[PDB]
């Protein structure tokens, strides 16, 4: 439950990714407790972002080239709304790359997209 209103922009898209790259080391290392929380933290980072001008979400496109398939999948999955093109792209490579889990994540989420009962946002 963190105030990040003071953080710059740049700031917040590096701590993004730090974090979820925390979340994929959590996973592997069965550490769920960490995982969960760097989950809350990493929302609270969309959450801002989001609350700035312009909607400040399109910044984490950067991370779509970044080396950690976690860090791709969340930023993708967060992206839907102001970038939902690229987003599904990138969340289509995701499942055609078959890394798992992430690209089962990538399946279920472009499965809702396609329901449609499901929209970002």
């Amino acid at each position: 439950k963190l105030d990040l209103h003071q953080m710059t922009t740049q700031d917040l898209v590096a701590l993004f990714a730090k974090v979820t790259v925390e979340q994929d080391d959590a996973l592997l290392g069965n550490q769920i407790s960490r995982f969960n929380r760097l989950f809350g933290v990493m929302a609270e980072i969309a959450d801002e972002l989001k609350a700035r001008d312009g909607d400040q979400r399109t910044a984490l496109l950067s991370l779509f080239e970044y080396p950690n398939m976690q860090v791709r999948l969340q930023a993708a999955k967060l992206t839907l709304a102001v970038a939902p093109v690229k987003a599904r792209e990138q969340l289509e490579a995701i499942v055609s790359s078959k890394w798992f889990p992430q690209a089962g994540d990538a399946g279920m989420c472009l499965d809702l997209l396609d329901d449609g009962t499901f929209k970002p946002k």
